[PDB]
């Protein structure tokens, strides 16, 4: 199983639990899990964090794919819509080698579904599937789904749609025209899935063709973290303009697993293209996009690669080796660059070199070759790899800097007894400067550069933990350490026309988690705790490091808590679910963070407990038709979460109930 | 039935519709003379029963209704028949158990359902396609998906109806100098989504249901006219076509029970119902406050009834239950700032000036409305006399958008005689009492842009006072029935007093129905005539009461007949069907109406009569396959309707050639 | 077929189209030298015919098709292949029963039916599902349903193409230096509804159809081009890029009736067929008349054709028949009150009065009636079959001014066909046709330039087409050939404040078409050639015709072939196939093109590879792998302007899947 205490989380959702659930976002899906956050606001308003560390080191993967660029800072990067997917996972902290690239501070591991999956409760090669959802704060979603099986093929397509109003609040929101809902935060929110695959040789061979397609469509603002305030703000409608936007997220897979190849035990292999877009119907008001006039559409395509191998040189030990590649290019409209604007001479030179660049689309490219021997001896279990990675960064006005690293990484299990193991690992990896953001590339606001000897991150995460099972009572717990050197984040003057990345600082992380559970004649007990503490260390003349969400959050102390029972007549589990998180203090920058006009800010966050019941029937006693009934947020709790700014921006979702169905024929 | 004509229930059932070839209410309740439809595609249209409009007369789909409107250039929204199962018809005012608002009367309708799509077929599951073609101009498919297993049941139905612009009658020229008229086309979509259970010896049943009803294309700012002259007040500038989108949606949960002890019955609903429209550019919309880019307005009504029956003894039945309706309107943003009074002259701009600074200053918030109400009544036995007494007692609440909350109730009581002396005859007579809350404002004008609308201290609801009487003949061979009525409904409002709802006069109509029907061996003959005389008295000093087609009109006397055979083999039915409506004459308003340079309008509507012919044929003898063939008005006439303005706007349509195949397997 | 090259029935089969990744026509007729398709993703796309472009040959699907135009910057609607059960081509003039129009031929294609899809499967209804990916760059997917119940069928068909900013071939740079040609996405969808009925000892039969074609995505003002630099003409100012769609919808009404006595078979059809044109903002397009917002612009064609085959004899058919097509034009508004001239004084006053008169006109929608009655007699004798026939055709074009103008013309035909040996076939025709002036551009229409007439004794185009032929085929070994001459009087194209469409010239063709192929036990091997040479020539003094691609281009002589094996086990086709179009060289306008252009088009080849795969050996699956244009060939195909207008897609990799159960 898991043995790493609680630093790799492996299923954290299954397809046949998720069924059981009435959520349509990642952030309902995985509330019960301390270590995650999200900030408030729908679709890409949301900001993830991971042991408090954001979307910069944090990646989501699906199907093994993963971009690390972003459309903007003023929104997080996208989250998947968990109705395409199979299982969720985490790994948190610096990865092992067979990790891939970047694996710095952990992600979310996604799996889309399969025709097998789908197929599960039926006795026969095909069969549909309907869901339908209701929610009353405030949306209506459905889908359907074919799939099926003939000789060594089969196939599936997935269409859902969760069409989503803007939200109310918990009790006490008030919105500037004294309504409840939070304005600009209703999105009409489609995805599908299209799969082929094949199966053969003995079922040691598969090829799986797949294609996703995820996306977000409303009136949103410039700005997605922010709604719209008072005219007197900041963030009024004018400077916030909304207007209509699409987001959305494709990817083209192919995918192949091989057994039993004589040469090697197995193979895993995974070729993709995966592009992120933003489409905005006019970008009049929009400042970052350089207020182009009418239809803007910005892209970024990433393509990628991933070989793996496990061969065995021994009954007790395991190789893998392997190579990651990935290119991502980012893609403006158009560049905007000529357009860019009593002793001001200095600035018209300024002008004049701005103008005089001929701008490229940036690209970066990373790629790594790794091994590790997993080897166990008596009821230890020892992991020893080493991964080489280079990235090489090719900014917008042309310029082209590379380095390499060289990242150790070292792991212990021990198993002593039947329930017991206890951990510890030290490992080292490397993340490679991400690119500016994508709708700001038009370069219109002054060249976004690199500087020469710039280099990636490097984490060094050392951390212990045990994990306690005996069928009935389980446990597990994590401490890590996490140091990072040179970290990045804004650029730095080379006369602020031009502007370059730049090292600039180190990160500090550390902290604990604890969980339980507790499962008897279908009562199941769960409890769970997390703390940490993301810490931000200039190093820079010119103070470059930001906290930004993104980066970030210091979240207060976080508990979640379960309770349900399963009768057996009828087949019925209702229960409780709770969070509860901590008043939090303090910026993820060691000196402190400002505010527009540069003044300390004595960043506070209240805490909140959220609390839900939720039923799942299952009428006909198979897992073909769920009826699931929740009522969320039961107080109708006024809330910030606090991964995302800590001024007032997007409360949480107040009280909401919800009716979904889903079936199997 | 016998109220003479009064009530009709069943008007159009699922195995009558599926032989028709109509694709919407308007052709479908031809044979009704006292319904009567403006002209146009979608919510161009009008509806009047007994000469009164949509301000009085509500649709009700699966027991949810609104009575708000979006714009009084259009019509409120007459669902789609692809959805329905039955359209029953209730005229004037209603006895206790009615529900709200119950004044002038409702088109009932519900929607399908799965053992209504299984009748056909020998087994627990089936599939219903369809396809329409029209010569004039339009095609149309659907699909159904249902079935049964276990103790549940559900269904799937899309249904679209593409529908170009419309040809008029012979004569009609469009200033293009074609024979369509513009922006007539409609792309017009519904899905049916349920699922329910039926339990405990099939005396409980609940079932969850959604409904989607949406209309789009390029449509006109003001959809009762097309565009004229570029010399005219209708010109395409003033009219400013655009894509819009504009829906009916509906989350039903729908209880009943029966034989439960004291409750002999019950059935209970609650339900959100949600209006939408949606526009991609409103620059030229003045209504909308002429936003830029696309917008959005919705109306949204939650609503729950409960209704029991309980039996006192034999003859004797005692309803009882609840209503409850909340309405809200949502602007996308409100616009109050934006006011603005143009000089142009004349010299009295002063007042102007103030008044200009008196708007600006409110904050304003979306209007709601509250209705509930509680009602008993006895339904007796005795000889051959069924006597009905009842009551309700009906509160409201208007909250408008200034935030102003202004509530009355009444209590309204209603008394039915009906005595049938002979098997064959019956006799009616009832006295109803109802009571209909002030409509809040257009939801498109809710911004508030053009100044604030409010509501006076002492206002409220209208007030009906139905009398009438009526007789039943049917001895299996012909029928016939007849109703007289008298309505006088008090503290009419229309046009407001910043302006605020007032009571601002009174409302007289009477008038007449005859019907009678002869069915023997294959053949079927029925005849139809209406006449209603609604008129509307002014007792304020400003003028207030209104010719809108929304609070009715006068239309001319209204005949329909039809004759139809069905021969045994082939499986076929022809026929012919007529309609014909007399030349009318006045103004809705007692002391006539007025044309925007203030000047009486002599109102004037010519005759027409329209004729059609149709065929149904069933290839295998079942009801699981209709072809169907129409020919809709043959002679191509050129008219314009009478529920609408009486200036020229929207013709009938032209000459009309229509299959229809429905299948089920 | 025997007419050697001129008439080439089933070119695409259903079975053949469902092995193959193409989708799109281009693509798909690549093999035929003859046609040739300009670049860029839908309406940008030129097809010219033997060097004869969209204003003389027609797309007809299911014998419905329209002449007009929305904006001549752009090429007239090419139908998606998903609808199309199969693609037939006619050259040059056609015979009698041909049709309205048929000066210079057409692609033809009919729509797919319910035993088509029911092909594969051994029960009376089906699904069909199929997806694409294309690397560069796009995503498509489908579905139908099908079946048929006692007498009756029915199907629905849904297909989706969701195509990026294409890739040109190695060197092409964008000018924000990307490789990709701005405004070249298309989101493309088509849809079919198909009802029928089949009775009467199978000899008749009634179909109702409906179908829609669309493309949208953001589009320049002129299809044709992209956007060049800020310096140019064609900069992102005046291509005023915005949100379109176009749409093509048919609605049609057949009928054939079988062994009816008398009548060996009767065909009847009855349609309306609808061109669209939507804007979401028209503020920079000049053709429009600047029109802010949302505009639309429409073209309605209904039509009707009657077509009755009576045998006199054994050896002699009779085919008679009546062809009818109404035409209407209708812009959102007409714009007229608005035209205006520029700011010499002599000509100021002469412009000043003439916008007092584009002002006195009031504007009508322009239709044009087509109608023809023809007789065609085949008779056999010996191993001769000869053909003669008959049409008489009228047309009525009524002007945006309200001014009708008609002519007619009586078309002769006549055609021979010797098979002296099983293997073999020769022909010769001499085929009269007519075709009528087109109507101005649709969007043009509402007069904001201007007002568009029709001088007094105006009269149709009427072509002499003169050609031989000859077909060897032996079971083994194939080859075909045709050489034709072409002659058309009374050529029109551009006008003579009020303008007129009028006679203006004649126009020239000939040149060759060869075929070859080779098929032995799984290997088959195919080549052919094709070279034309369209010129026009001026009569009017103020010189008149036009160079634009509609009219046509002067091709480069063109190869094709290709070579494929198909394995028995598994059951797989691989192969290649290559189109090499060498440099050509002039205008079509026989005096030249404008200042004189010097016009010269580059050669080119461009490789393909393709493997079909049938996993479960039915034809109920497809897999579908192909790299086209290997060599990632950098080029400007010919059928389009000179200049240097829109590349040849790039090399491109693609996977199909189509699965029926
Ligand atoms: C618009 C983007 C969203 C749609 C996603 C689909 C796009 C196309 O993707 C291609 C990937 O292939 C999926 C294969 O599905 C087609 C084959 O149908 C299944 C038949 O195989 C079953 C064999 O028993
Ligand atoms: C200018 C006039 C000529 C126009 C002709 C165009 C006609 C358009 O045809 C297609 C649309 O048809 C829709 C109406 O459907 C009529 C159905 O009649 C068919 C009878 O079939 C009997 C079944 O046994």
């Amino acid at each position: 199983g898991d043995r790493q205490g609680s630093k790799i989380r492996t299923n954290i959702v299954t397809l046949q639990q998720k069924d059981e659930s009435t959520a349509t976002d990642m952030r309902e899906l995985l509330k019960e899990e301390p270590s995650i956050d999200f900030g408030g606001g729908n679709g890409t308003s949301q900001f993830l964090t991971l042991r408090g560390m954001g979307q910069n080191s944090v990646d989501i993967k699906v199907d093994n794919a993963y971009s690390d660029s972003q459309i903007l800072y003023h929104q997080g990067r996208f989250i998947v819509d968990p109705a395409l997917v199979k299982v969720v996972s985490v790994q948190k902290g610096a990865g092992s080698a067979s990790a891939g690239i970047g694996a710095t501070n952990g992600a979310i591991i996604a799996k889309t579904v399969d025709a097998q999956d789908l197929l599960k409760g039926l006795d026969k090669n095909w069969g549909v599937r309907l869901n339908s959802g209701f929610a009353s704060n405030n949306g209506v979603s459905y889908g359907a789904s074919v799939f099926g099986k003939e000789g060594n093929f089969d196939g599936l397509f997935s269409y859902n749609r969760n069409d989503e109003k803007d939200y109310e609040a918990g009790k006490g929101f008030r919105n500037v025209n004294g309504g409840k809902t939070v304005p600009y935060s209703a999105l009409d929110k489609r995805s599908y899935l299209a799969k082929i695959g094949t199966t053969f040789g003995d079922d040691d061979h598969r090829i799986v063709l797949s294609h996703m397609k995820d996306q977000h469509r409303g009136i949103r603002t410039v700005r997605e973290e922010f709604t719209v305030g008072d005219k007197s703000s900041r963030i009024n409608i004018d400077r916030q303009a909304p207007a209509y936007r699409e987001t959305t997220q494709s990817n083209t897979n192919l995918a192949y697993t091989g057994k039993n190849l004589g040469f090697v035990e197995k193979l895993d292999a995974n070729a993709y293209v995966l592009e992120k877009e933003r489409y905005s119907a006019d970008d009049s008001g929009t400042g970052y996009a350089g207020n182009v006039k009418g239809p803007n559409h910005t892209r970024i395509t990433t393509r990628g690669a991933n070989f793996n191998f496990d061969s065995r040189l021994a009954e007790q030990t395991l190789l893998k080796y392997g190579i990651n590649y990935r290119h991502q290019e980012i893609k403006p409209q158009a560049f905007l660059n000529s357009k860019f604007s009593e002793q001001q001479m200095k600035d018209r030179a300024d002008e004049d070199t701005v103008h005089a660049y001929k701008l490229s689309n940036p690209t970066k490219t990373d790629t790594g070759v790794y091994i590790e021997a997993i080897h166990d001896i008596g009821d230890f279990t020892l992991t020893g790899g080493l991964r080489y990675d280079r990235f090489k960064v090719k900014t917008h006005d042309g310029k082209t800097v590379s380095s390499s690293n060289l990242n150790p990484s070292f792991g212990v299990i021990w198993q002593p007894h039947e329930h017991w193991s206890f951990s510890a690992s030290h490992n080292y990896a490397s993340r490679s400067p991400r690119l500016y953001d994508a709708l700001q590339t038009h370069g219109k606001r002054g060249i976004i550069s690199i500087a020469d000897g710039t280099k990636a991150e490097r984490a060094r995460n050392t951390e212990i933990g045990f994990n306690y099972n005996d069928g009935t009572f389980a446990a597990n717990g994590s401490y890590f350490w996490q140091t990072i050197k040179d970290a990045l984040a804004n650029p730095q003057n080379r006369s602020v026309a031009v502007r370059e990345a730049v090292n600039a600082g180190y990160i500090k992380n550390h902290g604990y988690e604890l969980g339980a559970s507790y499962r008897t004649g279908g009562l199941t007990a769960k409890v769970g705790v997390s703390h940490s503490k993301p810490r931000f260390y200039d190093t820079h003349k010119d103070k470059l490091l930001s906290a930004n969400p993104e980066f970030g959050a210091q979240v207060g102390r976080t508990w979640t808590a379960s309770l349900a029972y399963r009768f057996q007549n009828p087949n019925l589990e209702i229960g409780w679910r709770g969070r509860y998180v901590q008043k939090a203090t303090g910026s993820i920058l060691a000196a402190g963070q400002k505010d527009r006009k540069g003044n300390l800010e004595n960043v506070v966050r209240k805490g909140f407990g959220v609390n839900d019941v939720f039923a799942n029937w299952k009428p006909l006693g198979k897992d073909t038709l769920n009826v699931n009934l929740s009522v969320n947020n039961v107080f109708n709790k006024f809330y910030y979460p606090h991964s995302q700014r800590w001024t007032n921006t997007l409360p949480g979702v107040g009280r909401d109930v919800r009716l979904g169905v889903n079936y199997k024929f």
